[PDB]
C-alpha cells in the first residue's frame, strides 16, 4: 500500500474547536505602589529639579486608574546601572543583559502554573509560542524555556519577537490553528513583558515617552490550548473566529523603535478616539455571522492601553459600567503589561466567576470578545465561547 | 443556532498546503568572492593585517561561493565608519538601513510571487514576514502590508531575529494556516540584509571573521493555499514538518543584538553535530511514508557553509547530484540566513523545467527541505514534486 498526501492529510487533522485548557500567571516581587511613584521614580533619575515636569507626571499617574505595578527593576540595579536611570545614555547592552535571561525566567514561572493547572505530563505538550516586546537573542527566549522546563527537544516552537500590545490577541490567533490542525497538539502558550528595556529618565520635550513610564508594568501569563479535550483535562474557554486590522487614518499612531538608548516609544493622533470610531465595525465582523448585536450580552477582554481607551469604547457602544469590570481590575493591580495583559485578564474573568457562583467562565455569559490593540494601529478580536461551571 | 462544531466544520480547508508560487530579489551590488578580501580589507582600512588577511583568502576560498548581493557598498561604508569598525557601537546606523531595506526588497520578491500566482493580491489571506536583520514596531510585515496595497484585514505573522533555520519555520506556519482556513492564501517573505552584521576584521574571534565570507543579502516569497483553483498552477505539497534541537548542540550558533550590532559565535562543531543527527531526522519524515533510500528523494539543504553539505553527503552516501541546486544558489548568492531554501527550491523548479524532467522535484516524487540554526535547531519539510 503507497502513502497518498491525501491520506496523511487526514489521519494528521484534529477534529474540534481549539480549547483554553490552563492559564497561569507570574509577576516580579517589587511591588511598585502608583500613589508614591512620581517621588520614587525623579528621585532615582535625578530629576527632582525639574518640578514642572514632576507635576505633569503626578497628573498622568492619578489619572491612570492603575493602583500598583510589578517591576524587574528597582532601585539596587538602577544603581548598579546609571545608563538606565538617563534619559537618552547608550543602555541596550545593560538592558539586554537583563532581559534575555528575565524574559524566560518570568515566563518559566508563569509556563509552570499553566502546566500544574492542566494536570498532564510536559512531555505532550507539542508546540510552544513564546511572545515578547523585551529584548531579542538568538536562540531565542522559546530555546531557553524549552530548556527551563525541560520540554521535548522536538517541541514546535514559534518565537514571536518585537511584537507590542496587541499580541495577546496574535498568539491566540496562532494557537487556534496549530491545535485545530494537528491531532493531539498541545500549545503551551507564553506572553513576558519586561519594562528594563523601556525605563528611562524624564524630560518636558517628549511626554508620550513620559506617559509609558506611567503605564508599563510587568508580568507574564501562559495558556495551554488544544482541540478534542480528553476526559481528564478541563476546558475554560473555546477560540472560535480571529481577525487582525490595521485602522483607517492611523499612520505611526505607536511606534517603538529599538536603539542604542533602547526602546523607545512615540504616540501621535488620538489613540483611544480611533479605537472608539473603528470598535463597532470589528464587533460587527465578529457577532452579525453569530447573531448577536447586543454587545452588553457577551463577556469582555480589552487590552487596557490605557483608562481613556476603556471609557470612550464603553461610551460610544454604550456598554454597562460592569462589563470593563475584569479588564480595568487587572490595570488597577498591574498596569499595562503588552501582549501578557488580556491573558491576565482572561485568568481573573474566569477567576471571579468562579468566586460569585456564576453559571460560566464568562461571567454566566455564553460568548465573549477579546481585543488586543497595539502598533499600526491594529486590532486583534478573538471571539470566545465560555464553559459551564 | 449557530454551534463552534458547525463554524469549525464550514471554517477548514480539505487539502493539503500547496506551494504556489515562488519569486526571488537581490540588492543589485553584486561582490565577486574572488576579490573580496582584497576589497574588504580595504573598505575597513584593515590592509596592515596581512597574516589575517592570508587567513580570511583562505576561508574565500574553500567558502565555494563565486558570489553575492549586498545592499552595503564603498559609499555607504564610507559614510559610516562605525560600521566598518571589528566594534564600534553601530546599531542605530544599522537599524536606520534595514528598518527601510529589509521590507523594500521583501516587496520585490513578493511581487514576483504574486505575478506566478495570477490571482488578485485582495485574496491574500495571511502574511509571515521574517528576517534575522533589524526589528522595529510596527513591523516589517506592517510596512509590507502598505508598500503591497494588501487589504487591511490580512492576518500577519512576523517572525523577527530568527536566524538560518526559519527557511522552514515558515513554511512550517504557512502549512498550518492554510489547512485550517478554507480559501486561506498565504504570502511567505523571507528577507534578509547584512548590514546588521558587517564589521571588520580581528584576529581574536576567527568565528566573525568566517561570517563575513558567508553571508549574502536576498528576500524570497511564496504563495500557500490548500484547495487549489483550476487558475492556479501548484508547484509542492507541504506533506509533514518537524522542528528540533540537536544533543549536545548548547551554544554551538549564539548571535546577540548589541550597541555593536548583530554579533555571530560558533561553539562546537556544526557540520559534525547535523551529520551525527541527519539520518534520525530523515528516519522520522520518512519511514511512515515506507522510504529508506535518500537518494531516491529530492532534497534542499540550508547552506549554512560547504562543510556542513560535504559532511552530510559524506555520512548518509548522497551522490553527488543530490546537492547540485543548494551548491548552486551557495555559489550565485552565498548563505541568505533564512531566504536560502526559497531560493533553493526555485532552482530545482526551473532546472527541472529546463531540463525537462517530469516533477518540479528532479523529476523525483518525495523531498526533504532542511533549515539548520541556533539551538542547534534543525527543521524538516517533508515536500512532494508536481508533474510537468
Ligand atoms: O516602548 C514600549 C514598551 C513595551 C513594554 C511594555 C511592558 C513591558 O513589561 C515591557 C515592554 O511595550 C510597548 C508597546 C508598544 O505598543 C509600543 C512601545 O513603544 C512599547
Ligand atoms: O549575525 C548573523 C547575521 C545574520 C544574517 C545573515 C544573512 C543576512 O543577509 C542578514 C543577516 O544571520 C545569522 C544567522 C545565525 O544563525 C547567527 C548569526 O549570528 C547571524
Amino acid at each position: 500500500h503507497m502513502v497518498s498526501v491525501e491520506e496523511i492529510r487526514k489521519a494528521q487533522r484534529a477534529e474540534g474547536p481549539a480549547t483554553v485548557m490552563a492559564i497561569g500567571t507570574a509577576t516580579p516581587p517589587n511591588c511598585v505602589d502608583q500613589s508614591t511613584y512620581p517621588d520614587y521614580y525623579f528621585r532615582i533619575t535625578n530629576s527632582e529639579h525639574m518640578t514642572e515636569l514632576k507635576e505633569k507626571f503626578k497628573r498622568m499617574c492619578d489619572k491612570s486608574m492603575i493602583k500598583k505595578r510589578y517591576m524587574y527593576l528597582n532601585e539596587e540595579i538602577l544603581k548598579e546601572n546609571p545608563s538606565v536611570c538617563a534619559y537618552m545614555a547608550p543602555s541596550l547592552d545593560a538592558r539586554q543583559d537583563m532581559v534575555v535571561v528575565e524574559v524566560p525566567k518570568l515566563g518559566k514561572e508563569a509556563a509552570t502554573k499553566a502546566i500544574k493547572e492542566w494536570g498532564q505530563p510536559k512531555s505532550k505538550i507539542t508546540h510552544l509560542i513564546f511572545c515578547t516586546t523585551s529584548g531579542v537573542d538568538m536562540p531565542g527566549a522559546d530555546y531557553q524555556l524549552t530548556k527551563l522546563l525541560g520540554l521535548r527537544p522536538s517541541v514546535k516552537r514559534y518565537m514571536m519577537y518585537q511584537q507590542g500590545c496587541f499580541a495577546g490577541g496574535t498568539v491566540l490567533r496562532l494557537a487556534k490553528d496549530l491545535a485545530e490542525n494537528n491531532k493531539g497538539a498541545r500549545v503551551l502558550v507564553v506572553c513576558s513583558e519586561i519594562t528594563a528595556v523601556t525605563f528611562r529618565g524624564p524630560t518636558d520635550t517628549h511626554l508620550d515617552s513620559l506617559v509609558g513610564q506611567a503605564l508599563f508594568g510587568d508580568g507574564a501569563a501562559a495558556v495551554i490550548v488544544g482541540s478534542d479535550p480528553l476526559p481528564v483535562e478541563k476546558p475554560l474557554f473555546q477560540l472560535v473566529w480571529t481577525a487582525q486590522t490595521i485602522l483607517p487614518d492611523s499612520e505611526g499612531a505607536i511606534d517603538g523603535h529599538l536603539r542604542e538608548v533602547g526602546l523607545t516609544f512615540h504616540l501621535l493622533k488620538d489613540v483611544p478616539g480611533l479605537i472608539s470610531k473603528n470598535i463597532e465595525k470589528a464587533l460587527v465582523e465578529a457577532f452579525q455571522p453569530l447573531g448577536i448585536s447586543d454587545y452588553n450580552s457577551i463577556f469582555w477582554i480589552a487590552h487596557p492601553g490605557g483608562p481613556a481607551i476603556l471609557d470612550q469604547v464603553e461610551a460610544k457602544l454604550g456598554l454597562k459600567p460592569e462589563k470593563m469590570e475584569a479588564t480595568r481590575h487587572v490595570l488597577s493591580e498591574y498596569g499595562n503589561m503588552s501582549s501578557a495583559c488580556v491573558l491576565f485578564i482572561l485568568d481573573q474573568m474566569r477567576k471571579k466567576s468562579i468566586e460569585n457562583g456564576l453559571g460560566t467562565t464568562g461571567e454566566g455569559l455564553d460568548w465573549g470578545v477579546l481585543f488586543g490593540f497595539g502598533p499600526g494601529l491594529t486590532v486583534e478580536t478573538v471571539v470566545l465561547r465560555s464553559v459551564t461551571l
